[PDB]
């Protein structure tokens, strides 16, 4: 897959979610430039108002677009699984609140890199920081820790996202991730390393639908 990410690739994102019964759908389009670990996307809630804060959806809403330096190419599982793609599953535990469980398939459909997602959220407090919409519209920089999972011929991923709360406090979201290939072809199983992330959220001053504009940079490191 390395060769498939040398230039600007277009991206399409589709998420179907249900959090405590509140059903919703999100669509997103943009492009990724893995050579600069760059992502520019704009997401729309296609069913109306989003029943959770936009930032809680950022991790769910294409790590194959992370910049893997030359001396780490042999560790880029994400791109190695292309174009057949890979399944990405997660369990996001929101401290003192509910948890999201997600399953997605990211692969190529012609030239378009597609991320199809199903998200299920349960045990949220209808009046907590998530359902009550008390998280600020911003995003911090984190370190995504990656590990090989030889027995599953995939990887294991763990990290902690810190969502700023409107009162100055912090809402922790423990991420437990698993990625496995969709094809029966070989993939790169990586030594331990991590991805350094940063995201900036903004609004489109001409968009009336509930939405999020995301600019994100990610680069592999730790080796």
């Amino acid at each position: 897959g390395e060769e498939l990410f040398t230039g600007v690739v277009p991206i399409l994102v589709e998420l179907d979610g249900d959090v405590n019964g509140h059903k919703f759908s999100v669509s997103g389009e943009g492009e990724g430039d893995a050579t600069y670990g760059k992502l520019t996307l704009k997401f729309i809630c296609t069913t109306g108002k989003l029943p959770v804060p936009w930032p809680t959806l950022v991790t769910t809403l294409v790590q194959c677009f992370s910049r893997y330096p030359d001396h780490m190419k042999r560790h880029d599982f994400f791109k190695s699984a292309m174009p057949e793609g890979y399944v990405q599953e997660r369990t996001i535990f929101f401290k003192d609140d509910g948890n999201y469980k997600t399953r997605a398939e990211v692969k190529f459909e012609g030239d378009t890199l597609v991320n199809r997602i199903e998200l299920k959220g349960i045990d949220f407090k209808e009046d907590g920081n998530i359902l009550g919409h008390k998280l600020e519209y911003n995003y911090n920089s984190h370190n995504v820790y990656i590990m090989a999972d030889k027995q599953k011929n995939g990887i294991k991923v763990n990290f902690k996202i810190r969502h700023n709360i409107e009162d100055g406090s912090v809402q922790l979201a423990d991420h437990y991730q698993q990625n496995t290939p969709i094809g029966d072809g070989p993939v790169l199983l990586p030594d331990n390393h991590y991805l350094s992330t940063q995201s900036a959220l903004s609004k489109d001053p001409n968009e009336k639908r509930d939405h999020m504009v995301l600019l994100e940079f990610v680069t592999a490191a730790g080796i």
